[PDB]
Formats: structure tokens, C-alpha cells, sequence
């Protein structure tokens, strides 16, 4: 009946969100350069129809008395779009190229980093005979990667016969700069060769016979969409030796397409302190730094914003000192505060502001708006890179038809898009593997907020900004900050997310259960126990309540039929209510150990990781239930109250899950008798930790084998006795980047430190990185350097009676960087 | 709409019926209308610069394909003749042409290697084959543009005297090829034309007699798997001695196409057989349903 009308209408309105998100699309790939203002007007309208319409569709698919709401909207909303649609029919050279020509004796610091580039490729032109090799060049925006190559390049011409400068932009003509190469080559039989149109394949023939019996260097730059550079490899594919090339570029994920040897990939850092300094000094000071004794701590202070970049320090001192210092320490400050927020609303400085948005345009769809979700996380902060997974999930921002991916695994793929387009740096190493967390660079992250708020994306309230826009009724994402004064919260009905950042402002003038509709609420760091009101919020996908002072959670969490997060570390609450089984849908569960989880967890079929599963006064039953639901991939548990059979029970419904990518089990002091030796692991496995240490098996796990869970990065093992066949099984494995062996017995009892050796094979270490050795000796005099190519620490024991003997043969420098250990010695 | 019709065509009380789902689906084709109203380089070609010494199993076809139009190069006074390659995909047709072109040139006082695109421009076509024949006199020959006819002409006054072996290539559409054969047509012994094309019914278009078109076959399973473990392996296929009834049973399935085999054993070994016996079952189940969307296999 009246059912009929809306069901029919809302998938016409989600042909009309494809095609309104495809013309999106379109008109944002231009820079808002070329754009003229009224596409980009009606472009803005559109956006917000865009949203209107995603959320009368999501209020149908949550809520399905309401269908008379639902229809009312939907013909509004269709009112709304045809109205917008007759208004628009009524009513109708490159910025780095100039620093190309900059002046030798203005670069600061650079002789030294020529010449490592040199002799790093040099070293083999003595005996000019090797194989010809390509260097490349990474980094992100601009820091020297083009000026530090024509340095090498201008220094080092007189000892080869051809060589040129070749750029490549965003998106290159091949035909074009195979001409570019050619004419640079020889400038007089090519003179004119840009006029001859041949084609893309003739050229190339002549670029190859052209080169037959010499020696070049060419050099090419600012390559991207590796693609491209499978065509100019061709022409370069005929022995040459004694000939090299050079290669620079934003993607790091290009560059090993090149010289297939990370020993030649050129990671380059930013300027050091003093360094930058001097730069800094150079530009706005004349020749003294004594006179001012004032602002020194404001230029150290500006100075540690831009970092190390020689673009925004360069730029910042053009900007500063027009004319002998026309400004001092009052607008000094004032510029220091517009960063973060509006310091690129300026004049001379939208120059690099280009620069940077080249990578950000070079940006697929699908991941314009994750980058531009980090403009939510205040100025400098470590980001947890699951928070972010998590909120991109349920924002809706990570999405597919596959049904071959768990939808987790595609936002860590985006996640690791966005590093190695080198736009944010990733720091650290979490509990399952992978990076910890992530930190974007002061000047882009304060541009790409202005980028966001030029829509409607978020909307941040900052002390130094104390700005609000003029319409209350279109807000979206709020990022409550430091402010917490002007705190109106009445005209945002449609709120689609909310965070606030360690206030205690929230709760006594936040009101949250007036936004009807709500996406993601995120409350990390707050002091605030008051949830009574979640069961009125039934779009909620992700809820973070760590460290929350949460005592109690209400009774009706079965209600939120959506759900995606519950992050409960650091909580109050004991016991979990027994109304979650009756949640459907559901991917992770962050839990401490000391809460209980009601009986019917095997209901949660969708889970996709869980963390610190506590099992204490557990039945069979429960242990048994996990085992039917399999979806798995990380996995934390302890216990201290059912080791018995049960333990070997939950060892085999392990093995049901087959998507385990992590493993960690803890216990203390006491026998593993949880493992059995008869029992298949789980065909993918990379962690398996076992961060206790009081523990110990008796002898090593005979599932432990080369040939099963061929894929293990990581043991954190721990073992009551030693074995000298033990190592050299472990080292039958094929991966195995980290390795980590305790000797129980070692502590704990009188035993000796004996000295094991790997009898058979050769090497059993390809990569392993790292190797540490407690209670067990591991003499480095255990084979030739040609055993383990990539090891950087080491650790093991040398008991002191074994400085008279002959078994201690070190002093020679190893493959990997094996100079700097301190091994632990006993009397 | 179409079976709309088709249930009326064949009823004709189904009047009202019909009569309503006419109008509504006149309703939908109008508010599609103003909804859709409201908004407004050849990936083979870097295969030619491969490495010679990679080929495998090349020299015997090639030996037979030689013989088979050079055995009246003794007594050079045989008219000329034409020699067609039929085959689909990616079955070195290409690379067979230009392995036996490199070897017998010496012995022509001419030659070009030319290829022809789905839709070819004929004006392009023509002045590749005169640039390939002298590179110093026609050099800029693609600047000037005078018309399909004097550059024929240019061709056939420049081929007087001479042998030649002109090999074209990618003949699609023989519609196309009816123009080029007019460049050769007066009479030149000792010299020798080339085709290849993936349209069996445009060879016999060409050398009009069946014992020169040259089918020519996939590789044999020991040719393959030669081909298949050079790629991935080392230097010895007995070292995994597990995933090899994988591996029989994942070559079975391409075949004998060079392109299949080497896709695969690029895609198989990102860095030394990154893993086995999962990823191997994973491209051996991925046949038929899903392995299509993957990386680096779009460009096949
Ligand atoms: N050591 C240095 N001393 C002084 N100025 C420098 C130094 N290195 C770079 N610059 C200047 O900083 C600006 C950075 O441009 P650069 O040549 O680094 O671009 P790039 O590294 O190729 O980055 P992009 O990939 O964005 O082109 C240029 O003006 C350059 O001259
Ligand atoms: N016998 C072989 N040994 C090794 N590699 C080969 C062999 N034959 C072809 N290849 C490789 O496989 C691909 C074959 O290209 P090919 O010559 O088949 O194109 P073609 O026959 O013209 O077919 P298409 O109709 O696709 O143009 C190239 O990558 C070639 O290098």
C-alpha cells in the first residue's frame, strides 16, 4: 500500500546518489584553478543534496507512523533536487620550474648529501665495467629530491659521453618526453625533433641506436604512476655497462620497480636542527644572530613547526622579512597561531600551497576523504591507525562487492596507500604486527584543514580559531577541542559524528541525545559515566569508551541492530549485560580480561577481532562456542582457573577458525598444558606471541614445522629446556622476521649456559632481522657472515669462563649493521 | 520493455493488465530521462623490446618457418610470395615474425617491420613502411601529407630493382590489406612478404594457396614447463618437489600460450614463491570466478 511508493522511490534515489557521487568525482579531480565558480557553486549545492538523500536512504534502512515521515522527506528532497537542477540551466606553467634556476652558492648543506649520492653509484664507475644500475630517490613533497640530483649531476659530466635532465609530470605525453630525452642528447642532429611526429615506437628505436657503445647517465625525475616508467624502461634495455640512471619520485611504491635492490632505493631525511637553522638564518638575518636575544626562542619555536622541510622554511623566511625585519614578535605570534588553522589564506605562500596539493589530487576516489578525515585529530598527536580503520568502516567510507574481503583488511590497504604516497609518517609497531600509529606534518595537516572546511566535511572549535560558520543547521563532523566555552549544540539535528579531545566540559554542557541520528561517537580520555541514553541511538556504528570512568552500561545495548566498535579498555564495568548477544552485526570487541561475558557469544557470528577474552570460572560449553563462530584474525586470551582438559578442548575448536592472522596466550607460572602435540595450527599465522615468562612448554611443539604455517614473522617463545636441534628446526622456517627464545631452566634453576650450533644446512636464516636469546647462547662465531644477510641486534650470553677458550670467535664485521650490541656476560 | 511486448504478442481481461505496466514503464523512461538530464598506449608494444636470450623454444618453429619461404632463395628467380601466421591471443605470432626477420636480413637489399591497429589510418601505415625501407631520405616522411596515391607511388618507383621482405603485422579487417597489396604489385623475385593476423579469413585473403598459411600451435607441456619454472624457480625445479602437482595442474590450464604462463609465473613469484600450497590453490580455485580482477594481470 503505502509501503509500495517508498520502497519503489528509494532505490531511484540511490541511482541518483551514483550518479551525483560519479559527477562529484568528476569535477573535484580539477584543481580550483581552472574551475569556474558557478560549476563549483552548484557543485557545493549538489554535495549537500548528496548527504540529505544518503540520510532519508539510511533512516529507511535502519528504521525498516515513521513511513509518513520517510515519504514526506523523500518528496522534499525530490523537490529540493529539481528545483537545484533548472538554476544551473537558467544561469549559464609549472611553480617548481623557476627553482630549477636557483643559485649554486644558496644551498645550505648540500655538498656532503652529493656526495653520498656519488659515490654510492661512482664506486662501481671505478672499473667502469659493471652492469648499468639505476638509483632512486624518494621523499615527500618537496625536500631537495630534484636540486640534490642536478648537484650530483652538474659535478660529475666530464667523465661520460651523453645525459640529460628529463622531467615527467602528473600526467605525461610519452611521446613528449621521449623527445625531451632525445633533444638533450645531442641539441644539433635533434635540433628540430620535437616538429617530427612519428610515433611512440620509431623514437625509441632511434633513442637505442643512438646509444650503442657509450657510457650516459640519464637522469629522469618526478615519476609517477609506475606505469609510465614501463615504457622508458624498454628504451634502456640493451648492455651498456658503466652507464646509470637516476630516478626520483613521491611513491615509494614505484621505486622498487626500479633497480630491484633496496640497498640502491635513497630514502632522504630532512634537514637537522642546526642546519635548518643556519638556513633559516641565511634568508631573513644578514649575517648575525646576537642582536635579537628575544625572538630566538620564536624562531626555534617556528623552526620546529616546519620541521625540516627546505620548501616551508624557505618559504616562511620570504614570507617573514620583506625588508629588514618589517615585523617583531607581534605578528610573529600572530602568524604562529593562523597555523593549524588559516595561516594559507596569505599572499606569496599559495606558491608551495600547489606543491603539496599535487599528491593530494594525484589521489584516487575512495581515498580523498579518508586523508581528509585526519584534519579531525588535533595538531600533534600520535593516531592509533585502528581508530581510524574503524571510523572509516563505519563512516561509510570503506565499502565493496567482493564478498573475498572482510572489509578490515581494505582499509589497512588504504591505510598503507596513504604512507607510501608519503603524506603521513608512520611510527612504531603495535601488539598485532603492524603500524602503531601515524603522525601527518604540521603545514599539511593544517592545509588540508582549511581543504576540509572549505565544505562542510568537519568543523572544529579551537581557541585560536574561535570561528563558527554562519549556518548552524548544516554541520556533519564535530571535533570539540581545548574550547570549551561556546558550546551551542541546538542546531545540529542531523549530526553524523562527534569526538571530543580530553575536556572535561562534555557532559555538563554537552547534550548528546538530542542528535536523533548519529553515526560514530568516540570518547577517548574523557571523565564522564552517564551512558543511559545509547538505546535511543540506533544508527550508532562505532562507540570508544576508552578510559571513560564508565561504571555501568545500559541494559539495552541489544537495540543498536547496527553496531561496528565497542572499545571498553580502561573502564569500571565488570560484567558485561546479557543483552549483547542480541547485537547482530559486529567486527571487533575490545574487553579486558577481569569482565565476564554473558553465555552466547557464539551468536556473534559477524566478529572479526577480539582482544583479551579473560576465560575464569569458564564451562565447557562457553569454551566450545567460539569454535563455531569462525571470522577470526586476531585473537587474545588468558586465563587462570580451567587448565584442564578444557584446555585441550579449546586447543582443537582453535583450529576450527581458519582466518587467524595473530595469536598471543597468557598464563603464569606454570606448564603449558593447553597445547597439544597432535593438533594442526591454523593454515595462516604471523604473530603467535607468548608474552609470559614465568611459563614454559616442556619441549618445543612438534606442530611447529617448516612445512605447516609457512607464513610466521614473530615467536616470543619460551621453553623450559634448550635443544641444539630446536634452533636449527626454527631455522628450517621460511620467514620468521623476529625471533625471541627464553630458557626457563636457565633462570630459574641451576643450569649452565650451553653454547648450541647449527650442524646441517647452510644458512636457515634468510631474513630474520631480529634475534634475541635469553638463558641461551648464541655465539656469533656460529657461521660465516654469509648466514643471516639482515640481523641489526642480536642478543645472547657469555658466561665468563669461556673468555679462555677458543669458541668466541668475534671481531669480525658482519653482513647487516652488527657493529652496536652489549651482550649480557655472567660471572 | 522487450518483455512487455513479447507478453502481449503472444496473449493477443490481460488488457488492464498490460495497459498498466505500459504507462508505468513510460513513467520510468521519463524520470531516467531528466534524472540522467540533471548531471553533466598498446600494451603489446613493450613486449617487441624483450630479451632475445629468453625465448624458449623458438629456434625450432623459427628454423621451419625460414626454410619454408627461404627454400627458393637458392636460384633467387621464384616470384614473390606472401606467408601468413594465423593464431589467437598471444602466441609469440609477433615475436616468431621478428626472430626470423632478424635472422635472414642480411641477405634482402631492403626491409621494414610495420604493424597495423584495429583501425588503422592508411596515410600512417604507408609512410612507416617508407620510413623503415630508408631512414635518411624519408626521414621526415610523417610531416608530409600528400594523399593515399603518391606515396603508393613513392613505394613502388623506391621498390624497383630490389628485394625486399616487408613483414606487416596485425592485419585486422582485410579491407585494410587490399590497399597495402597495391604497393607490391610489380613483379620483384627473390623478395618475400610476412602477415600475421588473429582472423583466419583474411589469409587465405592472402598467398591464395593453403601450403603457405602457417597455423602455428601452443608450446608442448615439457617446452611449458621449462618456460614455467625459469620464470619462477631458480636454477632447479626438483628443490620444492610438493606444489609441483600444482603446478602441473595450473599449467594444464593455460595450456601453451606464452602469455598465460608468463602472466602467471610473474603474478606466482612476487619475491621467491612467496608462499606455497595456499596461494598456489588460491589461483587454481580463483580460475573461472574472481581471479580476473587481480594486479598487474589488466595489462593481459
Ligand atoms: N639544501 C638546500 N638548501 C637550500 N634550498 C634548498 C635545498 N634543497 C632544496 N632547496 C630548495 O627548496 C625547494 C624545494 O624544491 P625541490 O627541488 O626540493 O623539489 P623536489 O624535491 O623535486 O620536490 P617535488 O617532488 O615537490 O618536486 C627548491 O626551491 C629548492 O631549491
Ligand atoms: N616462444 C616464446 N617464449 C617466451 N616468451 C614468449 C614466446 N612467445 C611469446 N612470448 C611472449 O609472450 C608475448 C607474445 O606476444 P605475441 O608475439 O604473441 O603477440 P601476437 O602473437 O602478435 O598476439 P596479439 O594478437 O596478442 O598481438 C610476448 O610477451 C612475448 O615476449
Amino acid at each position: 500500500t503505502l509501503e509500495k511508493k517508498v520502497r519503489k522511490g528509494i532505490e531511484s534515489l540511490i541511482t541518483e546518489l551514483k550518479l551525483m557521487q560519479a559527477v562529484l568525482s568528476k569535477v573535484s579531480k580539477v584543481p580550483a584553478d581552472q574551475l569556474d565558480e558557478g560549476v563549483k557553486i552548484w557543485a557545493g549545492n549538489v554535495k549537500e543534496l548528496s548527504y540529505q538523500m544518503e540520510d532519508i536512504v539510511d533512516a529507511f534502512m535502519v528504521r525498516v507512523k515513521d513511513l509518513h515521515r520517510i515519504s514526506a522527506a523523500l518528496e522534499e528532497v525530490v523537490l529540493q533536487a529539481k528545483q537545484l537542477a533548472e538554476l544551473r540551466q537558467r544561469y549559464e606553467v609549472d611553480p617548481r620550474m623557476m627553482a630549477l634556476y636557483t643559485d649554486v652558492t644558496e644551498l645550505v648543506g648540500i655538498e656532503e648529501t652529493r656526495d653520498k649520492l656519488i659515490n654510492m653509484l661512482t664506486e662501481g664507475d671505478d672499473w667502469s665495467k659493471h652492469p648499468l644500475k639505476t638509483i632512486s630517490i624518494v621523499g615527500f613533497g618537496g625536500l631537495g629530491k630534484t636540486t640534490l640530483a642536478k648537484a650530483a649531476y652538474d659535478k660529475i659530466k666530464v667523465q661520460f659521453d651523453c645525459g640529460a635532465f628529463v622531467s615527467v609530470s602528473r600526467n605525461p605525453e610519452m611521446k613528449k618526453v621521449l623527445k625531451d630525452i632525445l633533444y638533450g642528447l645531442d641539441k644539433v642532429k635533434y635540433e628540430n625533433i620535437h616538429n617530427a611526429a612519428r610515433d611512440e615506437k620509431y623514437l625509441i628505436d632511434d633513442i637505442i641506436e643512438f646509444l650503442n657503445d657509450k657510457r650516459y647517465l640519464i637522469v629522469i625525475d618526478d615519476i609517477w604512476n609506475e606505469k609510465a616508467w614501463e615504457l622508458i624502461k624498454c628504451a634502456f634495455s640493451k648492455k651498456s655497462p658503466g652507464s646509470r640512471l637516476i630516478t626520483t619520485t613521491r611513491n615509494v611504491s614505484v621505486s622498487e620497480a626500479c633497480c630491484s635492490s633496496e640497498d640502491d632505493i635513497y630514502r632522504m631525511e630532512p634537514l637537522s636542527n642546526d642546519v635548518s637553522r643556519t638556513l633559516f638564518c641565511k634568508r631573513i638575518f644578514s649575517q648575525e644572530e646576537g642582536c635579537p636575544q628575544e625572538l630566538l626562542k620564536v624562531s626555534e619555536e617556528i623552526l620546529k613547526k616546519c620541521g625540516g622541510v627546505p620548501l616551508a622554511i624557505i618559504t616562511i623566511a620570504s614570507l617573514l622579512a620583506n625588508k629588514g625585519h618589517i615585523k617583531a614578535k607581534d605578528e610573529w605570534y600572530a602568524l604562529l597561531s593562523s597555523i593549524g588553522h588559516g595561516l594559507t589564506k596569505n599572499r606569496s605562500l599559495e606558491q608551495m600551497k600547489k606543491i603539496l596539493l599535487f599528491s593530494y589530487y594525484d589521489l584516487p576516489s575512495y581515498l580523498k576523504p579518508c586523508l581528509l578525515y585526519l584534519s579531525i585529530f588535533p595538531e600533534d598527536r600520535e593516531i592509533r591507525r585502528a581508530r581510524l580503520i574503524w571510523r572509516w568502516i563505519s563512516e561509510g567510507f570503506v565499502y565493496s562487492e567482493k564478498q573475498d574481503i572482510s572489509l578490515y583488511e581494505l582499509g589497512d590497504s588504504y591505510f598503507n596507500e596513504l604512507v607510501n604516497r608519503s603524506m603521513i609518517q608512520p611510527i612504531g609497531i603495535d601488539d598485532e604486527g603492524k603500524v602503531k600509529a601515524c603522525r601527518v606534518h604540521d603545514m599539511v595537516l593544517d592545509l588540508i584543514c582549511s581543504l576540509s572546511s572549505e565544505e562542510n566535511f568537519v568543523t572544529i572549535l579551537d581557541d585560536p580559531r574561535r570561528k563558527m560558520p554562519n549556518s548552524e543547521s548544516k554541520v556533519r563532523r564535530l571535533s570539540i577541542q581545548n574550547s570549551k566555552i561556546d558550546v551551542d549544540t541546538t542546531r545540529m539535528e542531523h549530526m553524523r559524528s562527534v569526538t571530543v579531545f580530553s575536556d572535561n566540559v562534555v557532559g555538563k554542557v554537552l547534550d548528546i541525545s538530542r542528535f536523533k541520528v548519529l553515526r560514530v561517537l568516540d570518547l577517548e580520555g574523557c571523565h564522564v559515566s552517564d551512558v543511559g541514553y545509547v538505546g535511543n541511538l540506533l544508527h550508532l556504528r562505532y562507540l570508544g569508551l576508552k578510559g571513560t570512568h564508565v561504571k555501568d552500561l545500559p541494559m539495552e545495548i541489544g537495540k543498536l541492530q547496527f553496531l561496528l566498535t565497542l572499545d571498553l579498555r580502561g573502564t569500571k564495568i565488570e560484567v558485561l549485560p546479557w543483552s549483547v548477544v542480541q547485537l547482530r552485526r559486529l567486527m571487533c570487541l575490545y574487553v579486558d580480561y577481569g569482565m565476564k561475558l554473558p553465555s552466547g557469544i557464539g551468536n556473534l557470528t559477524f566478529l572479526e577481532v577480539l582482544d583479551d577474552l579473560g576465560l575464569s570460572d569458564v564451562d565447557l560449553d562457553f569454551v566450545k562456542e567460539l569454535g563455531r563462530l569462525t571470522k577470526l584474525r586476531v585473537l587474545r586470551l588468558d586465563f587462570h582457573g580451567f587448565d584442564q582438559s578444557m584446555g585441550k578442548a579449546l586447543e582443537e575448536s582453535i583450529s576450527n577458525m581458519y582466518k587467524l592472522d595473530s595469536l598471543d596466550v597468557f598464563v603464569n607460572r606454570g606448564l603449558i598444558n593447553c597445547l597439544s602435540e597432535h593438533w594442526v595450527p591454523p593454515p595462516r599465522l604471523c604473530r603467535l606471541a607468548f608474552p609470559s615468562k614465568r611459563s614454559w612448554f616442556k619441549t618445543l611443539p612438534s606442530w611447529i614445522n617448516p612445512s605447516s604455517l609457512p607464513l610466521l614473522s614473530y615467536l616470543d617463545i619460551t621453553l623450559f629446556e634448550v635443544r641444539s636441534e630446536d634452533i636449527q628446526l626454527l631455522g628450517t622456517l621460511p620467514a620468521l622476521v623476529y625471533l625471541e627464545i627464553w630458557n626457563y631452566s636457565v633462570f630459574e634453576e641451576a643450569h649452565e649456559v650451553e653454547a648450541p650450533v647449527l650442524s646441517s644446512g647452510a644458512a636457515l636464516f634468510p631474513c630474520a632481522t631480529e634475534c634475541r636469546f635469553i638463558g641461551i647462547g648464541a655465539v656469533p662465531s656460529m657461521f660465516p657472515q654469509g648466514a643471516a644477510p639482515r640481523l641489526k641486534r642480536l642478543w645472547f650470553t657469555f658466561p665468563a669462563k669461556w673468555i679462555s677458550s677458543e669458541n668466541i670467535g668475534l671481531g669480525m664485521r658482519h653482513l647487516p649493521s652488527l657493529q652496536r650490541v652489549v651482550v649480557d656476560v655472567i660471572s
